[PDB]
């Protein structure tokens, strides 16, 4: 399969396909089909069929993205024409967030981690056969079980070298902050395959959705997603994970972008005083961003004064911001209208093209 | 070379708590970590500089008669020798060091800086061997290791686990993942490789609340609540199939009480009869794992209203797998002369005091 | 430090048979074993001084055109380079040394003196690395070890298994116990620890007759009969749950043919659907182990009467787990230019020549 | 458990007694999965036969016709074993060798091809014989069957119960898949020596090979006389492999392999070694020099030469200190201590066969 080529089209770092009903069954062992029929996929809830914050308005999907039968993102033809052709996407990165007709219930978060591994492997076989190889404008970010590194390492070794794969896919929420040594074998395996890692917004993880209680209303739930990414960035940087893995690239997907700038600013300021706690950390904290931390754009930040967007994106790192649409979610961003009227044209071009080309090794 | 432990006329005491005198760990700690501790203390799963989330009540939870001239109970090796080892003819006394200093329960392995945790575990292990075990090998060490960082724990088990002064690996009852999780399997593998069993002692911390349904308020809730963590760990270790992967691993629950395990296991089997289809990989019936894999120490002894129920429940658990402990110098210390009810059978009392622990510890 | 293998424009050849020149192993053998060989030869499971129980037919079963100026086919590294590596652009060629001298098939690991066998395996490994691999690292070694004495095999895997010139551990298709037996588990453990897969090459010997129902008479029976041992080994490795214990272990059956594995596995599943209750601990359906654990090399390529059936059966086995081999310099050598039928799909052949072997060897 | 060491006073040693569990007596000691497995499959071994071994017994199961209790198989009634054997012959150390999990003569637990089942049956047998027989009447002591063909499981069982004072030996079979000097078995020898336990190898069928080195026998004379051959082969391997150089305190007894034939076997071994010893240059002693410290043999079924004086000659040519009395109760060729030896047999040799020799083997 040839390497991805981006020339006059664009990069889209976050696309959500969904398998049609039964589409994963050719790839699952018999024991897991039986298990799912009898138990469903238990996770960090007391609920049979939904997550703890079920989608609010029409499944949080584009009203115009429902096909003849099935869920938005389950129709390959509609995805080719409504997304890939429409916006001339030449590298579109698939992030499968659910094994079935659902918006968000990640395979890696099944509490039966052997089932989780089986669902991740089936998703990877499915997306490569059903989407990537038939139309290699798409490439896969492969879900793995971050909470069981041995299984994730196995899956990265199995398919990580496939030219259809461009990243390893995790979740924004975890049981330990991602700088923990628990996850280091996954980083090691990813670097060995020259794969970057994308962490997509998730529920679950094992803790409440904030550091100070479970949220009540939808504003709190959705705005609160940024908090997990703030916590993860701090851990990955301050733990020295990037001293251990100096080539490891990480992208935060659907965590927003602008907030990272003042977070990193406060991180440096605090470190100037308190650095003595972490004497093995080799660089000033913000010095890790350019080489290690990326963010995708959707849902685009919308300051009251539009000029503040480019300022904050550059205060984060202008080279490390990568366009995404989030097709087919309701807060989908269109490359023709996402950026504010006065946004600098050269920054926009690299967000659409060069920045993601660098992140994915194009 | 230190001789193997020998139990002839004396008894096994599976849980004794020494503490290092002030400064006693400093020879075994690098200056970077000594400075760290001076500035930051041993930060753990609390917002408190020096104490844990449930500080002890009356007198530090220590026996009122166990205080040396100066220092904390358990810090004077001569007083431990005369008030405990000599007094009760303890010939295998297993040390479980629960704090790096003059405190009751602040385990080194639970420091959130896991590099500091590993350094403190290492220092504790060198200290207890040099200061207590080698001078008086009636004592032997259960070595604290960092269960939450398996690589560091494995390194420590490799470093010191084969020393004849060590008889077990020491963990905590509370953990971030239940102990049957694959996370901990490298520790089980290393322990088996060194022919060591594992003891899990009552702890605070772990990362979750002290119950599965909120943090407790009063001391009755806190102290009675320690049993709950061990119920949860037993279920995880058994149902996960950990003992199918490690068919020679022996684990003891220390200071989780004993009798409650019997009806827990009984409910486990009864539920499994219906729901076993969820866990088709598990090789044996759940209760069948107990005899070869799960031990419990006795302190604080269960005290039923009708004392005859004690022996019944210990046998319903597994009479061969119950091991005596005193918990010296804690306030609820059990004296082997007075702990057993009058009708208790001699066969069970004798193996609790000697043979059962000899089997667990490989003596 | 030897670079990792790199397969770009060329191919993987999973089975190449070099032979030491006369005396070439002597620098790597202790004088005691030199003396033993002079006085006893290499006694194995025969009553024969020099040959195995089924000696080769025409020309030693070697290619008529593979004889160097002096010595046995495979004994001249320059002819190996020009007639094999250069001729077919082999970029990962895996050496399987089947004899310590100028013979076709007399494996070191099968010497009945297992101390001698271990010394010959060690000497073969030092020799092939120094004479062949390091001078031309398109070649890499599958290291013979003594499967019938696991302690010695483990020692040799520890000694040389991490060398970058080594890509696999080498065993024999015939053994005294089926390969899923716990006897061989220490070897699987050591191989996994060195991130090494295992290749089992066609062999005579083992301790049993060459079929499960008597010794064969004619060469058709002997040579077609080699498939049988691999069928038996696959069944044991799968049904024993060896891959439940070692979930990262990869094994390749070398020169057992490929297509027959598909109906064998199909029968295994169909029988297990009824009889699975005998082995309730096996975690997966039997055929489900193939994809993650069982590979097969292609030579001598299966030749169905209707060529279309080849691709069908290779895919019914597992198309990602089939790896090219030439078997140079044996008479039934497969040329990668001609081995596959005209209509065979390019993607499947490409995987067989490149990606599949790269995955198996971790390249 | 706690139990005095055996005391042999005015009584005798009996090195081979065959008890058998009554129907169901092992079930309290077996996991549910193995009870189910046995119900559904029986105990598969190296045969194509559901219920019998490849050479089933000829006449009445090869039991003496007077040892049948009210209900069970011979050897299944503890009271009958006490009065018919231990009381009757003043046996003060009677060593139990349980050869079957049930009333089915000669079917060793260790030879089940499912070695996890085999281990479970060995463990159940050990728990049962200690509880039902040894502890109630400690004149009896156990030779604990273990799975020789799966050393990890055997080592575990030796570690589990091998230090129990009710146990006096580890119990194996005369036939194995590899000769007993093979390194495969060395972990078992290591674990046995660590528990200061000797090993007894009892006559068996099975093993994985034919019952001779040159084909399967046809008639019962060939089968029963053929049992000595396996012991000949095992002695040669154990000695010539240097197993006793590696384990210099290891003691082994061949049980029910006869005695006299060992003498000329060893004699031929030395004579051959004098020429060919260069093949095995590490061996520390002349082959026959291993016997005194390492190899014992029990007497039953006693050798019956045509001229009785040859018996004592051959027993001394083997090693007079290393011959140990056994009855083989309740099998048909049972030997009685009062009549087994020829009238002219030396009294000093007989006394040590009945007492001193076995005391030294079992560490009494
Ligand atoms: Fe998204
Ligand atoms: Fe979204
Ligand atoms: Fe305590
Ligand atoms: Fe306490
Ligand atoms: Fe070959
Ligand atoms: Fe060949
Ligand atoms: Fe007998
Ligand atoms: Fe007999
Ligand atoms: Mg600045
Ligand atoms: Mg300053
Ligand atoms: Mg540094
Ligand atoms: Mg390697
Ligand atoms: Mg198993
Ligand atoms: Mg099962
Ligand atoms: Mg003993």
């Amino acid at each position: 399969l040839p390497a991805p080529s981006v020339t006059t089209g664009i990069v889209d770092a976050d696309i959500h396909p969904v398998p049609q009903d039964g589409a994963l069954e050719p790839y699952l062992d018999d024991r897991w089909k039986k298990h799912i029929r009898e138990y469903g996929v238990r996770t960090t809830t007391g609920l049979q069929f939904i997550s703890e914050y079920p989608q609010m308005y029409g499944g949080a999907m584009r009203a115009d993205a429902w096909p003849e039968s099935g869920y938005p993102g389950s129709d390959r033809e509609l995805l080719r024409t409504q997304l890939l052709d429409k916006h001339n996407i030449q590298l579109g990165v698939l992030q499968c967030l659910a094994p079935g007709g659902q918006t968000l219930n990640p395979a890696g978060q099944a509490l039966n981690q052997e089932l989780a591994a089986a669902l991740c492997r089936a998703t990877n076989d499915w997306q490569l056969e059903h989407l990537v190889y038939p139309d290699p404008r798409m490439r896969a970010a492969i879900p793995v079980t971050f909470e069981t590194p041995d299984y994730a390492v196995a899956e990265i070794e199995r398919v990580g070298a496939d030219p259809g794969v461009v990243a390893v896919l995790g979740t924004s929420k975890t049981l330990e902050p991602l700088g923990s040594r628990k996850y280091w074998p996954i980083y090691e395996a990813s670097v060995a395959q020259n794969l970057p890692i994308q962490f997509h917004l998730s529920q679950g993880g094992g803790h409440a959705n904030t550091g100070t209680g479970w949220t009540s209303y939808h504003t709190e739930y959705h705005t609160g997603h940024v908090q997990s990414f703030q916590s993860q960035l701090l851990s990955l940087v301050l733990s020295g994970t990037f001293d251990r893995f100096p080539t490891l690239k990480v992208m935060f997907v659907e965590g927003n972008v602008a907030h990272f700038a003042p977070l990193i600013q406060r991180m440096d300021y605090t470190w100037e005083t308190l650095r003595g706690e972490l004497p093995d950390l080799q660089r000033k904290p913000s010095e890790y961003i350019r080489d290690h931390i990326w963010a995708s754009t959707q849902p685009i930040d919308e300051p009251e004064k539009p000029e503040h967007l480019a300022e904050l994106l550059e205060e984060f790192c202008g080279d490390n911001v990568v366009f995404a649409t989030d097709y087919p979610h309701f807060d989908f961003d269109d490359p023709e209208t996402a950026f504010p009227r006065s946004f600098p044209v050269d920054l926009r071009d690299k967000i659409l093209r060069g920045n993601g080309m660098r992140f994915f090794g194009v």
